[PDB]
């Protein structure tokens, strides 16, 4: 099939271009497909692209539309008044506005179809909404349809929803096509996906990204794996990752870091209206926030996360417990058993589930998976799957057993609801993972344990020294290991803010000065500064010239390899806005030699200010480039969860930051 109109450069300045006599005759049947590569880099707050409308007195609402809105936005509108039919979809953070200081050529394919009754929207060769009605109303069967515009829709004889922006191609097809036929349509995409729907880890979301350059030349990254929407735990959630042994070009296919089966791994499309959005599954046991190192001296990758115990995250997580009884200077986990009301065991030494009531030993051991042992017999439980079926979210038992885990919710023997730090290792430098470790608790027996900050650990350059930054209320928490990840102590840091999300990221600025940036509570960054290694920690201060929203957004740092303007360099990734998690932005830091400071002094715009931006991971590739994977969206909006393929890869050099 040809297209039945194909137009090509058409400018969009606040004034609509008619293609009526071009495209209405030719349009037939009640199957289309719109194929749009346009630009907008100005974009109006909202501004329709292509229009069908009747533009007869007393039919305003008698149109379709592709439109876009300046957050990124984009969508459709079916309206007849006759018919009273008024379909409007859309999905935020659907587009690219800009990038390297150009004009990005985004790629938009519609699939209006009458046989399956749904209307389709890709942008990027990503799908962003996919939505079936009862009563289909083809974009052509709109009674009185007499202009056919781009640009605006034209209403009642004027132009509403006037664009700015630019239309490159649009065609028109008699036809809807197959998903085959929509990734046969050539991209020309300023990004990559490392993660993305459909991939061997099958969560159909993803956030908190990390990246690192090991020393093979490998760069590595980390991700939350997000299986019910994008909500934070408790949900479920893994941590996968990824590798690129060809300085960022392409990734290997993910593998999982930290995993549970405790609940199926299921591609779910979540429920973005406005009753069904906050379901949250509830059952599932889950990991949350990685951060990655190398280690020098052993030539081990390690990878930190947090542990949630079944239906556990943040919010409900138990303070006032570690989930260890400390004995002499040891630390056990707690166990609670089947029928019990209180935690009367501990996990001594091999495993071995112990009664801290009678004191004798079980015949119940805990291997290294945390997996529950009777007798040296593996013990079972059923896993979970989620549905919403019968128009609510539903977990429920599906038939396939799992080994039975210490974290899981139908365990014989649980540990304290509360949060956990556990690391794994690789050896082989991403190609498989041990089974994590729980780390042991940092703050005593009645305190909850701190919360990692997501990307990378420090790894000194001079010495054995690796330190990941956690954060709990009141304090950053430094975790210290000076062999190899085998032992680790706490180094505390007291911030003057009280209940803060004090996520951290390091840079070691000359041997043994870390300069430490983190998120705060007061619209702005903070940073701290060690001369100690990470022994003893500064006041805090804060960074001029970028603002952040009062709840804060993660912010990732790198000491960059090389000189810049004569000046050690540092580079920083954040939002630089006060509206919302957008605007996001590498800033370059110029080490003034003398007393440390740094002179903040090129701010690199990754997308247009109102282009969402959140969590993000930097890191130099071996090339010297600058790999961002960040997700491209408001990740704290309640307007903007749930969206599919928003963590996206960029390459930058420095050039083009400076
Ligand atoms: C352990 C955990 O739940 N971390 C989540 C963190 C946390 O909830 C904080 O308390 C509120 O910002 O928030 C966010 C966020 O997008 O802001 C992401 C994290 O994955």
């Amino acid at each position: 099939i040809s297209p039945i109109f194909q137009g090509g450069s058409y400018q969009l300045n606040n004034k609509s271009i008619d293609i009526s006599s071009l495209l209405l005759d030719k349009l037939s049947g009640e199957s289309q497909t719109v194929v749009m590569k346009f630009k907008a880099d100005k974009p109006n707050s909202l501004q329709a692209l292509f229009g069908l409308s009747n533009s007869k007195a007393g039919f305003k609402n008698n149109y379709f539309s592709i439109f876009m809105r300046d957050s990124g936005e984009i969508g459709v509108e079916i309206r007849d008044a006759q018919k009273g039919i008024n379909y409007l979809f859309s999905r935020p953070a659907s587009l690219w506005g800009k990038h390297k200081g150009q004009a990005v050529e985004n790629t938009l394919v519609f699939v209006s179809d009458s046989k399956d009754k749904t209307y389709t929207m890709y942008v990027n060769g990503i799908e962003v909404f996919s939505e079936t009605v009862d009563t289909f109303l083809p974009i052509s069967n709109i009674n009185g349809i007499d202009k056919a515009t781009l640009g605006a829709v034209n209403r009642e004889g004027k132009e509403h929803y006037l664009a700015k922006g630019s239309i490159d191609e649009i065609s028109l097809f008699n036809k809807a096509i197959s998903d085959q036929e929509v990734s046969t349509i050539p991209l020309s995409n300023p990004f990559q996906l490392i993660f993305q729907s459909g991939d061997s880890t099958q969560a159909n979301y993803f956030r908190i990204p990390t990246l690192y350059t090991l020393s093979s030349g490998r760069v590595l990254s980390s991700i939350d794996a997000r299986y019910g929407g994008t909500h934070d735990s408790k949900s479920k959630i893994n941590i996968a990752t990824s590798y690129s042994d060809d300085n960022g070009k392409t990734w290997s296919e993910p593998i999982f870091a930290m995993k549970f089966n405790d609940y199926e791994e299921q591609l779910v499309y979540w429920p973005r209206d406005n009753k069904l959005k906050n379901s949250q599954i509830s059952g599932s046991a889950s990991f949350i926030d990685s951060s990655i190192v190398e280690d020098k001296k052993s030539g081990k990758t390690i990878l930190l996360a947090d542990v949630m115990p079944a239906g556990i995250g943040n919010n409900n997580a138990n303070k006032a417990d570690s989930g260890f009884k400390e004995i002499n200077g040891h630390y056990y986990l707690k166990l609670k058993k089947n029928g019990d009301n209180d935690f009367r065991y501990t996990v001594r030494e091999n495993g071995v589930v112990y009664n801290e009531t009678t004191n004798k030993p079980t015949n119940y051991t805990i291997n290294d998976k945390y997996e529950v042992l009777e007798g040296g017999k593996s013990l079972t439980v059923e896993q979970y799957s989620v549905d919403f079926d019968s128009g609510s979210l539903r977990e429920r038992h599906n038939g396939k057993q799992v080994p039975m885990n210490v974290f899981y919710k139908d365990s014989l023997f649980k540990v304290t609801p509360t949060n956990y730090i556990a690391m794994t290792t690789s050896q082989n430098r991403g190609e498989s993972w041990e089974q994590f470790k729980l780390l042991p608790p940092f703050l005593g027996e009645k305190h909850n344990g701190t919360y990692l900050c997501p990307g990378q650990g420090l790894a000194l350059k001079s010495s054995n020294r690796l330190i990941f930054a956690t954060y709990t209320s009141g304090e950053l928490t430094y975790l210290i290991s000076d062999d190899s990840g085998q032992t680790w102590k706490k180094s505390s840091a007291s911030i003057p803010f009280k209940n803060a999300t004090a996520e951290a990221q390091m840079v070691e600025l000359r041997d043994g000065v870390i300069r430490t940036f983190f998120r705060t509570t007061t619209g702005k960054i903070a940073y701290m500064t060690s001369r100690d290694s990470g022994e003893t920690w500064s006041k805090v201060s804060y960074i001029d010239g970028i603002q952040q929203t009062s709840y804060g957004t993660q912010v990732s740092a790198i000491k960059y390899s090389q000189l810049i303007d004569g000046k050690e360099a540092v580079i920083l990734s954040t939002p630089n806005s006060r509206s919302g998690r957008k605007g996001g932005q590498l800033v370059v830091g110029l080490v003034n030699k003398e007393d440390d400071s740094i002179d903040w002094k090129y701010h690199y715009d990754i997308d247009l200010p109102s282009y969402g931006y959140a969590y993000s991971a930097i890191t130099e590739l071996p090339n010297h480039h600058i790999g961002v994977l960040f997700e491209k969206y408001d990740s704290w909006s309640r307007n903007e969860l749930h969206l599919s393929n928003v963590v996206q890869y960029i390459d930058l050099e420095i050039n083009d930051l400076t």
